[PDB]
């Protein structure tokens, strides 16, 4: 099977020549992967540090298991600096395994507001990145089935023609074999008392309202990870090799003249047990947000000002770590009556003014006139150029003003129990990941996505969190309503927004959807990577995985990492080509 064919001696490559090297065995990078050894002579080593997962039991396969394999051997669990808003670090869970996040992750599978994706080109100048592009290539990589009777009645609604069917990615509903609780349409009856929309698909571009949704899992409710998806079927190409169990330290750099050349990578688990393996064509890095940009740095690619200190010679002088944007998240629960029972997802990605109510033309004075929150942010290093940042946050006024994207996201949870996690999925702070040590193997670095250090995040995750307790007793909800858990006795019922802003920081957790740390955007705005996602100023050498977006998106992200995934591996495969 696929593990007799897994490499885990690192003798099997050192010193040996492939055409592309892969920082990283999970999302994009066995996507890539798959995409690149469809040509027998081409030639790919994967480098994960985990392992083979997909057919561990249930606490993988089970995506209503969901949560149990944190803390384990398949979460990184990578620890964030001493958070300012709290003075508490925070875990940021993510995938270690043959396909990385998608192991644990909750299989939803949901796409942005157009205007999202055109913005990354008509304002980050990324030729070719407009909705219309990626979902061609989302549509590619998609394999989904719509509901049946009984799930259309739960609440489902699929438009076929915004789901490819023919694609690699099995996607449809999840369907423990319960029945469906009522609950996810009385969420539904609830926001349409308010004028909410509710089932417009979330696929289509427009996630507006409260729907449910497909999830990554095969008709037999097996969780669809990458690994299963891309690996599992191609792993008998010869062309395509994968080792396990060792870490990227960074990557090898020789001199082309005027310009550094990526001819390979260390690897390793210690300080003193590493080995190199070259690329003939291209390093490529899909290490996962939180560990890419390190990489780069491991390398001498970064600011000048964070490796110098720390006795690495910089290369080439970038801006990697920064721009990263997390989203903060925080729970309400309640009990349910016996008539809630059964099983069901949903979620209400709510407008900025669904989000504020009443305090939405405070909430919009602020948006007005205080975008001085970019001065604060670079000075508190998520970014370096605040004119650059500040675009960045004209851009999310547009979308908030003119095209009303949703602002956050209440996501319900039944089986039991009526519980929602609630995020802002907009945030304008903006963190840093840097690492604090020369030796890549020690994993010493600081990251810090800097959350509630602006204000209107705070008020906005403040302000929906309330707002899920608020619908959670109001119209149809009140049927099944059967008391308060969380906060339940540790925050007052009537508690206003104040007290909701002062509660938030010491309950919440990371949403663990870190973008931009390697930024797809032009290096004169802050960016580290082109719309090829090649690193500015090195030849052969791409970062091309979710420490790409140079954006948030009212969406989970899966959808835009497949496409992203396609989308570069073609623009490789032309650069092979000629
Ligand atoms: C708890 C959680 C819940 C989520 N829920 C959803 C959801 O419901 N819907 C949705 O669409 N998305 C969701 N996501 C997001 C999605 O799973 C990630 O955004 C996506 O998997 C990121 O893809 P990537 O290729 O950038 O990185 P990853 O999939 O994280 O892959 C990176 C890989 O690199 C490996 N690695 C790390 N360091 C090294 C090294 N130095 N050298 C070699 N290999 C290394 C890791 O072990 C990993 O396999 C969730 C994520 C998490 C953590
Ligand atoms: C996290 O911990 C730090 C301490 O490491 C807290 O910062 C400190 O907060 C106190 C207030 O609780 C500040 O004290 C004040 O000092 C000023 C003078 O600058 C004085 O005018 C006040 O009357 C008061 O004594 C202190 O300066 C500040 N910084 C440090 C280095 O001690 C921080 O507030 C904690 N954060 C959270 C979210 O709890
Ligand atoms: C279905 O998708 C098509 C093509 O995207 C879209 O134009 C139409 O509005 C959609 N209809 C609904 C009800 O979602
Ligand atoms: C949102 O709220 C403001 C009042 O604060 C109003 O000016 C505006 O038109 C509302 N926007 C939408 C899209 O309804
Ligand atoms: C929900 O919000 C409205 C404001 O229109 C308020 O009147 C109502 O009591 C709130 N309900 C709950 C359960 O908090
Ligand atoms: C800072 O950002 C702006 C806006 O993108 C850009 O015009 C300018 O060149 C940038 N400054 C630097 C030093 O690159
Ligand atoms: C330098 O050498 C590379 C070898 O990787 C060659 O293909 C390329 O044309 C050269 N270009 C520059 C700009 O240095």
């Amino acid at each position: 099977g696929i593990e007799a064919s897994l490499l885990t001696d690192p003798k099997d490559v050192s010193g040996r020549t492939v055409d592309y090297i892969i920082a990283g065995g999970g999302l994009v990078g066995l996507t890539t992967a798959a995409k690149l050894t469809e040509n027998p002579n081409i030639s790919v080593l994967v480098i994960e540090s985990g392992s083979y997962e997909s057919d561990r039991g249930p606490i993988i396969e089970d995506l209503n298991a969901y949560g149990d394999i944190f803390g384990s051997s398949v979460d990184h669990a990578y620890e964030t600096v001493e958070l300012a808003t709290n003075n508490q670090t925070a875990l940021v869970r993510s995938g270690n395994g043959l396909g990385g996040s998608t192991l644990i992750n909750g299989g939803t599978w949901t796409r942005p507001h157009k205007a999202q994706v055109d913005s990354w080109e008509t304002v980050f100048g990324n030729e070719g990145w407009n909705w219309d592009n990626v979902a061609a290539y989302s549509l590619q990589a998609e394999r989904a089935r719509a509901p049946n009777a009984k799930q259309i009645a739960a609440g489902h609604y699929f438009n076929t023609s915004c789901h490819g069917v023919n694609g690699t990615v099995h996607a449809g509903p999840r369907d423990t074999g319960d029945d469906y609780s009522p609950i996810v349409k009385a969420l539904m009856s609830a926001v349409e008392d308010r004028g909410v929309p509710t089932k417009k698909d979330f696929g289509c571009g427009d996630p507006h309202g409260v729907s449910m949704f497909p999830n990554t899992l095969h008709e037999d409710q097996v969780r669809s990870d990458a690994a299963r998806e891309w690996l599992l079927p191609n792993y008998q190409r010869p062309n395509l090799q994968v080792l396990t169990g060792q870490y990227v330290g960074k990557v090898l750099l020789s001199q082309n003249g005027t310009t550094p050349r990526a001819v390979g990578v260390e690897f390793g688990t210690h300080k003193g047990n590493t080995h190199n393996v070259y690329a003939k064509h291209e390093v490529l890095l899909a290490a996962g947000s939180a560990v890419s940009p390190t990489i780069l740095e491991y390398s001498g690619i970064g600011m000048k000002s964070i490796l110098e200190p720390l006795g690495i010679d910089t290369v080439v002088d970038l801006p990697v770590g920064l721009n990263l944007q997390d989203q903060t998240t925080a729970t309400v629960r309640s009990r349910i009556t016996s008539a809630g029972a059964g099983q069901g997802q949903a979620a209400w990605f709510a407008t900025f003014n669904e989000t504020f109510g009443d305090y939405s033309e405070k909430a919009h004075e602020l948006l007005n006139t205080k975008l001085q929150w970019a001065e604060e942010a670079v000075a508190r290093g998520g970014f370096h150029n605040t004119t650059a940042l500040l675009i960045q946050y004209e851009n999310y006024r547009d979308w908030i003003v003119n095209h009303n994207v949703a602002y956050s996201e209440l996501f319900l949870d039944t089986a039991g129990v009526a519980s929602f996690d609630v995020w802002d999925l907009l945030p304008f702070t903006r963190g840093y990941v840097h690492i604090l040590d020369k030796d890549p193997y020690l994993h010493h670095f600081a990251y810090d996505p800097q959350y509630f250090l602006n204000e209107l995040d705070l008020l906005g995750q403040a302000a929906a969190t309330q707002l899920a307790r608020n619908i959670s007793n109001s119209g149809a909800m009140q049927t099944y309503f059967a008391g308060e858990t969380i906060p339940g006795d540790n925050l007052a019922y009537d508690a206003d927004l104040s007290a909701w802003t002062e509660y938030i920081p010491y309950h919440f957790r990371p949403n663990y959807h870190g973008v931009g740390t390697c930024s797809m955007m032009p290096k004169e705005m802050g960016g580290v990577v082109d719309n090829a996602a090649r690193v500015y100023g090195v030849q052969g050498l791409r970062v091309i995985d979710g420490s790409i977006p140079p954006t948030q998106v009212s969406s989970h992200v899966m959808t835009v990492f497949y496409a992203m995934a396609l989308k570069i591996s073609d623009a490789i495969l032309e650069d092979y080509a000629s």
